[PDB]
């Protein structure tokens, strides 16, 4: 009977994070693998300033966790009050520093897996459409882009990359309407990867990061920054070469080259492949 | 049996003069209805007629109390009691292609019924497509003819169905119903024929419900993806207007 | 049972020697079939294969009398009867020129997956211009990451284009098996065929597109290339109006 | 001392009423001179002035015997005797629409700065396909964010593809005079002419232009926008494709 | 005689950065213009990792500042050792964090000039590529791109991007050859705005951050990012359009958005602009 | 007076056979030269041509002791005493440009003479160029004989020149020095006529002289700028060459 998505023997606290107030953030007791989770569900977990400066607190320091592979960014819910279930339903109207949360998930050399427990409006929705997977709540997943109602925009990875997802009529449609749609249909237009009972979401989060946890590491990087370049032009350049670059400080070629400077350096032994 | 509902809709003063397309005004909301209207004809379109469409549809951008266009075909055709939306070619049409790019309103194509060659290439470039579940029908017959769009019809139309169906749907030139563009993703809903334009109003009004500012801002962003420096041009161009409405602004 | 109709195929003159390979012209279409010929180990793919490969749609390429590529894969392998298109490469970088063949060919190039295609071969289908899928026996898979290599271009970016970035970095990061009717109702997947006549629709395929203007269809080509490749997408178009404009004047 | 050598254009008719801008063709040549004509503000735009502009080029732009536009600005100001080309939006987003036509226009546009290029004017100049300017009077200045406004398209991007990202961004971010010579040295003026041979050289360079195959050169321009100008790029260039395919089959 | 570009009188130290040690940090006494400058100048300025860190510190500090209008990051010299002059030569070789120092810099709504007073080499020469603007010393700028000398590479923001500066041909070389260039060469490839003597090389950089900041802010932020779009692709309209959402946040459209939902919205008022 | 140093070159083993191309292997550097021979026909290219120069720089592509190919042309002509890189047209020239534009190695262009037409895109798509002072002649023909290059030879000289000249240059079809290349952007370097070819050996020295890998790498950073999707590929491609070089590549 309970329907819980939240499995509290599968995760323990993180050591340095017990003063955090708007966010939950938790270590998999087995899995490289971390939870991150809006922690308002009295107000359907809107972030405020203060909740984007400790989700961006959380996220980095998840991206400069070595032994953590994948985020799992959820709502924690139901609401105390009406028992509604929320993901995030963008800004507290009671804010643009979100538009760095979006970058910190863009540029991490990780995955990050959405699970959409509830409600999904506004930036919250926007959140769900730049991470890399989204999977969502059949009973209670709530996609509403709300931004033109209130007289706001996400014109960046809000808009035009749910386009890359969902393509150009739907992604236009979704923001020009702001209706209000399902877990069901946002996987039949390309928005969800997959669909999931409510009480086994994180379940099936935590299999999803399993999988891709056991895969090589740095294909993993090299496969995201590959995804994003396409998008992503020069900025998405820098990251893909920049990987690029750590892999060549591995090869003796680039041993040699630095030996040299601290002789001539000798190329030799070094083919011209092709 | 008739999409249009001749009770919703008045004309357009200074419009008595068409000949190849008709040209409404909700008689409540802030939307017209462009059709083409040469149903004895399939709805193709002559060089008059493109004339007439553009005309129109840039009367509309500038009326500032329009906030959606309606684009679709008049019917059925009196010879054959057919549909069509537009079945192509019989002031050029690319220029009318731009023009509903461009223009800081959303278009919503009402297929009810043939959609082919260059009246396909109208329904791609528009910002969105409502289908007759019964009648609609695309067919991009361009490379039958020894034609191509290489741009927006083709193109942008990968934007919207991926690149596989995109090039299945060029290079083999076969007819799609309302569902399967619909599953495609080149349609965003099918109608039920005789709702077609009742649904298009009813998109219209949650879409006319919004800020037209952020509705403005949203479209460019779209567009930017693809556009290019065009796209950018476009959507500076509206933060520079948003930029002129500030008190930094003034004091300047 | 199998896809292959050996009456309707006859050998390609001055490919005799082939052994990772087959290639044969339809008797009466300008439609060419290239198979990888290694059924033995699923298809997998070794330097000799796609050197083979290369010659062969390098020839078919410059064949003025084809219009249609159908790649595919031979089967059933004669040790368990599993079917394969392609498996990838050999476990025991000229795929990535074959892949930029395919991609610029002026012709159509129509993938017939009729079986397992996993890593470099799963890549070889998604650069294809349209793909045709076995329901029985088709599998798709990238399990480049499992083996810590990564196809960073045609493989994974442009199956993004196919079915959008969550399915594409999905299909990548975890690896699974799909179905032909998954990658169809994904977007990479064009049509969904019964094994017996996966290779009969792709004739079909085939000669709808060899019924049309051959110019319009190389030009149409180019412009879906075009708003992916840059400058070299510019480079192939262009050429090709260039083409155009040497006919009048 | 002026650039104008009246005895070399004769009025285009059915523009007897224009009042912000005058319109001329050539005697001889396959060229039409497009001009501010309010030299006592400087030419600065007034919202007439934009519709008027606009008319101008485009009915220049349908004019099937015009291959080159030069625009400029009419001088020397009545009050000072000062040179202007065009010194922006009158301080006592139509203009946006002219910068399309001038990019968009399948004939190529010279921008002949006689004087004062400021704020959009200069924006003007830039869109423009070739710059002539004179060495003695022709001043470059980006005024924009001086009054709180800015060009984010056409004015500042485009000026990038000319002289680069570190100039572009001096150009914009400091908003200093530049001479004739400085910015040809940057890349955004094509040539300095003497103030007085100015229109002579422009005529000269339009008659380079319209002696070459006009098909072409269209080809060309719209090839040079395609780098940059992504898919709306991609339709103009592919439609001109699309005519050259109209002349066979 | 005295030679160098530091004017003592004209800079104060930032509160709260007395701990740094690689790195020195000033406020101009009167602009709203700040000074970066690297501090190891015994080994021509090279940066390690501490040294990125601080950089980061510093200039995310100053990005956060509304006072502070322009940065100018330079070199300080000359080495006590040898009296040689350096802006940056690069990684210490006795570090890819610097990729994000670059994102940093690209990214800040406000113009960061490049003050090279001696050698400008390898990822140091990137620093200087990325920057907004950048200003040169005549007697003593040197811009050596050395990575391929030590079989490294930037192949981001420190070469493409190059490219968009002087174009295809001189990038190539510059990278290829791995050849020493002057001020006055590099001015002329496009990739400095202008050579200044070495005595005057930050009384000039005071120059032109004064005509920066004589100008709206707001036009120079929406600027910048307008020519960051042309190249960033996806992340460049993020940051361009987020500067036009805080743009419509003013609007009385989107204080009838948000009043509204705290029900219907009247849009009545506000016009269909075209 | 000839760029040419006989001394320095040793012909190609297998390639004995070209008759419109010389083929040499300098006697110590990692540095091939490819040169066209048509002097008497001012180096034009026809179809037999492009077959060798591919075939050629298909070869080189393929050395992995050869870091740099230097393309030039031979002369001068036996007939006028004139000089030509390349004068354009007399298996495809676009071929050719990909051949350069992909090849994992720095292509310099010496253009020892007129460099027109088809020729002068080459020179557009190299990597680098050095030019004679002398007798360097730029000078795009194209649009005098209703032709267009609409790919690397007129988009990517904007990428070198800025969009004012390379519009100029095409439009104009004007002949240019070496020296208003330079100031323009598409030559790197200006050399007195008979040291053009010693330029470029120092050059290619230098550049031979640094890490195969960084260079490689470099390279497709460059192309990927433009290219695309397909610069994607090449870029990708090689930093999955990298990995297979990884402890963690060979464990999987
Ligand atoms: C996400 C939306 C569409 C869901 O609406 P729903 O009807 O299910 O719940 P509400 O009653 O609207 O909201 C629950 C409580 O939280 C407050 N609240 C919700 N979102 C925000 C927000 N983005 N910023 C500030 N407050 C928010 C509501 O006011 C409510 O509080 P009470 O006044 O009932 O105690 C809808 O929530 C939305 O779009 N916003
Ligand atoms: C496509 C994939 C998933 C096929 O897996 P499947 O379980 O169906 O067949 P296997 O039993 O795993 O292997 C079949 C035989 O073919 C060889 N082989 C398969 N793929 C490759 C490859 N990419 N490179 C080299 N060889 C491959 C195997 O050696 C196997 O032979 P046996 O060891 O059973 O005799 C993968
Ligand atoms: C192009 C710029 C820099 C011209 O500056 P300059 O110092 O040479 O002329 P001014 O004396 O500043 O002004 C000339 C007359 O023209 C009007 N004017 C100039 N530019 C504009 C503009 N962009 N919008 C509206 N009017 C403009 C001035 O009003 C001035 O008239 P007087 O006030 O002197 O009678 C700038
Ligand atoms: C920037 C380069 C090209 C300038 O070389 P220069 O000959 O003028 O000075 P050096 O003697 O090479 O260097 C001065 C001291 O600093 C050390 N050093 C310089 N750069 C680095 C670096 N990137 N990483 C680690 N150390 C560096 C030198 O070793 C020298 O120390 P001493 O051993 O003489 O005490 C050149 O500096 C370069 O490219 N690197």
């Amino acid at each position: 009977l309970s329907d819980n998505p939240f499995d509290a023997k599968a995760w323990r606290l993180v050591d340095g994070f017990d003063d955090l107030t708007d966010i939950t953030y938790h270590r998999h007791v087995d899995d490289a693998t971390v939870r991150v989770a809006f922690n308002r569900p009295e107000v359907r977990n809107a972030f405020r300033p203060h909740t984007v400066d400790e989700l961006y607190r959380v996220l980095d320091h998840a991206r400069m966790s070595p032994d953590v592979g994948v985020v799992l960014l959820t709502g924690n819910g139901p609401s105390p009050k009406d028992g509604g279930w929320a993901f995030c339903s963008g800004g507290d109207q009671r804010r643009l520093h979100i538009l760095e949360v979006q970058r910190l998930i863009r540029f991490m050399p990780k995955v990050v897996i959405c699970l959409v427990n509830g409600w999904a409006a506004g930036g919250g929705h926007s959140l769900h459409v730049v991470c890399d997977l989204t999977l969502a709540s059949r009973e209670y997943a709530r996609f509403k882009q709300t931004d033109a109602d209130v007289g706001s925009f996400d014109g960046g990875y809000g808009s035009a990359y749910l386009a890359r997802q969902v393509g150009q009529k739907f992604a236009r449609e979704i923001f020009f309407l702001g209706r209000t749609y399902t877990a069901e249909q946002m996987h039949q237009m390309g928005a969800v990867n997959a669909v999931a009972e409510h009480a086994e979401l994180e379940t099936v989060g935590l299999q999803w990061a399993a999988e891709i946890n056991a895969k090589s590491p740095q294909a993993q990087r090299m496969l995201k920054f590959a995804f994003n370049l396409l998008d992503d032009g020069l900025v998405g350049q820098q990251l893909f070469a920049g990987e690029a670059t750590r892999l060549a400080y591995m090869t003796d070629e680039a041993v040699e080259g630095r030996d040299a400077f601290l002789r001539p350096p000798d190329w030799s032994p070094f083919p011209r492949y092709f």
